[PDB]
């Protein structure tokens, strides 16, 4: 169909030099979550449909990605999901306010499987602070991988930085929330895990 050409001019945000206005933007005073690298949109439509009292915005740079989630928005009638398709770090140091996000979710990075290509994953120490200025205090930072070297990387990058506090209660990974959809990639209580790694960090004040 031609969902960017008939959706992009409602539910699209352009990219700025300015911060935006969450207010402005959704009409209203809720709480704001972030989904970056949202692909498709599939859980991100599910979790804006899920919660209507809730404002959502998305990042993607794969354009076919963007269109799929506009034309699955909206099918399902949603008011309350915008989408951008910039560079998502440009995104959160011009146009994302500080201390202003209920929620940060980044489901299945590029795990870019190659060690020559470690420094190209997008978790790491510079990026998660940046995540973590934009979350008010008690907001979390979720994000989820099918490849375990990527998880082990993510769980080192985050259970190193002051202001994070790790929400597993066995001080790595997190049962998959209501807030992530199954997956393909999933085997859901199978004997060696589920094969993939759910994290998540709340932001507290800093300790030292």
């Amino acid at each position: 169909e031609h969902a960017l050409e008939n959706y992009w001019p409602v539910m699209g945000v352009e990219f700025s030099e300015d911060m935006l206005d969450f207010p402005a933007l959704f009409g209203r005073e809720a709480p704001v979550t972030l989904e970056i690298g949202f692909g498709m949109g599939a859980s991100l439509v599910a979790m804006a449909k899920d919660r209507p009292e809730q404002d959502f915005l998305g990042i993607e740079v794969h354009s076919p990605g963007v269109g799929a989630c506009l034309a699955s928005a909206h099918e399902e009638g949603l008011s309350n999901l915008r989408v951008m398709c910039h560079d998502a770090v440009e995104v959160l140091h011009k146009m994302i306010p500080d201390n202003s996000l209920r929620m940060v979710q980044l489901f299945f990075p590029d795990p870019w499987h190659k060690a020559r290509h470690n420094k190209r994953r997008i978790v790491q120490v510079p990026f998660a602070e940046l995540v973590k200025s934009k979350l008010q205090l008690g907001g979390v930072f979720h994000m989820a991988t099918d490849w375990e070297p990527y998880a082990e990387h993510m769980l080192e990058v985050m259970s190193s930085i002051d202001g994070y506090k790790n929400l597993s209660e066995s001080n790595d990974y997190v049962p998959r929330p209501a807030s992530r959809p199954v997956t393909k990639f999933e085997q859901r209580g199978h004997r060696l895990g589920h094969g993939v790694w759910d994290l998540m960090f709340e932001r507290v004040k800093l300790e030292h």
